[PDB]
């Protein structure tokens, strides 16, 4: 199964189509977590509309009103970051991704691509006088051994026919003219098979080179695409991390500052002003007859 | 007037004993839609993951590309678990907290209402009774003496006017004089029953304030417990969505940081020279004799 038997390049070849495969896949994947992002996002953004109406015309009142609003602005605040993973996931990863591909691989009538295209003839061209060699050294070994096999027989005949029956002088001496034909074949044959085996080793760096050079060009066109999505991967790791910059941190010190700062004296304080003993009042007095 | 010293103006104060226990079942809800949606970020975070991480092992990334990009599958999986985390942070301290302080705060009396606002009710109204009774015979009082200065309007008016008269009978005139000398008696004592009425209500105006004090201090110190304690829970809840602070987030994506920084192209294409490329061995062509 080596690389270096007729046919097997298309390994390496085949590997093109896959990069290309591969980016697709890659999109579909940041795609379908920017969903999952936006999702979050959304259900954050839901919560923290609903509840800071039922705060807001619910009962609490005061520091802790606003205390127990502080959790749908943080709720607010996350979902904007998850938007904003999104929309780095989509508009810069997504979008880097498919440009790349596109000035990477281009179509042809009739696909694949060209780049797969490319290979497979480099490779076919330089294997097409190996292949042949390869064929004319296989024709002529068995043309070497059905005449080693046909001299083993026209010999295996002089053995038994000493000891037969019937031996005639006219064949006895045919016979002897049949296993130096034999011979003489064995030698011919054995010169031609000698000499594709000579042609095959002078022929053999030539191949070597030339299939070695198709080859680096697919390591070469490999290594942009390793290196690309190596970088690619760093991008989208940064823009998923929520800690790349202090401002998810920044969301939680604010609530804390809100909830610390509420206080439960001042709350009752403003409620006795408002609807109990603070309250001012006209207390009864002397009033004369109207009009 | 709508001020709280008005007979049953107390009414609020006792209204919002009710409403503390309604605003705990608004947070534990409140905390409970939360929880559901850290679970449901979770969830889809999970599914994600072992969707593809199959995806990428069957093939054909290979090498330390395929484990850069794998290592992916492994932050949405671990930070899965922190929202889970959250979540039941949330469901089993926070709204458990909530849960039992209301449970030993407030108690359903057999008809409808808590125990604590009915105690409030019957404080507040015990310390205004008297105060409620002395208002009614205020206006009572003053009632009298306003009916007394228009009953002696009518007398008075009309011995006015019947002085110069045609048919000026002695009596009356005499009875229309003697009518004025009523009316200006109920004048004299109902004005003085309304001042004596007036002056008891300012003297016990001490004794009714500092009355419904107590009784609205009792209120402060039950719903500052509750605003104590609700202040604490907000921090607890705090603490609990707070992922930016903590060190397995930030461990996350340290891991999935070395993981890609890990990928190797030279090696990946080392690596495929050797096993599918020119680096393959190959049993390259002898001369082979006959056999057997």
């Amino acid at each position: 199964d080596s690389f270096w038997e007729v046919g097997n390049y298309k390994r390496t070849v085949k590997r093109i189509d896959d990069g290309h495969r591969l980016c697709n896949d890659l999109m579909s994947c940041v795609q379908e977590r920017a969903k999952i992002e936006k999702a979050y996002a959304q259900q954050l953004t839901d919560w923290a509309k609903r509840w800071r109406q039922l705060i807001e015309k619910g009962p609490q009142y005061g520091s802790l009103e606003r205390a127990w609003g502080a959790m749908m602005t943080e709720a607010d605040k996350v979902s904007e970051l998850h938007q904003e993973v999104k929309n780095s996931l989509l508009n810069e990863d997504l979008e880097k991704v498919k440009n790349w591909q596109k000035d990477a691989y281009h179509k042809q009538i009739m696909g694949g691509f060209k780049e797969t295209k490319e290979a497979e003839d480099g490779f076919r061209k330089a294997q097409k006088p190996w292949a042949k060699k390869m064929k004319e050294l296989e024709a002529a070994k068995k043309a070497y051994h059905l005449a080693c096999k046909e001299e083993r027989l026209a010999m295996t005949r002089e053995m038994n026919s000493k000891t037969e029956q019937s031996v005639t002088p006219e064949q006895q001496k045919k016979l002897v003219d049949k296993v130096d034909k034999c011979r003489q074949d064995v030698q011919k044959t054995q010169e031609k098979y000698e000499k594709v085996l000579e042609d095959v080793g002078k022929t053999t760096p030539q191949y070597m080179e030339g299939m070695e050079q198709v080859f680096e060009q697919c390591q070469q066109f490999e290594e942009k695409r390793l290196v690309f999505l190596k970088e690619v991967l760093l991008d989208i790791k940064r823009h998923l991390n929520l800690a790349e910059n202090s401002s998810y941190m920044h969301v939680y010190r604010e609530l804390e500052q809100a909830i610390r700062g509420a206080d439960a004296q001042e709350d009752l304080r403003w409620f006795r002003s408002t609807s109990g003993p603070g309250m001012p009042m006209n207390w009864p007095q002397f009033e004369e007859w109207n009009p």
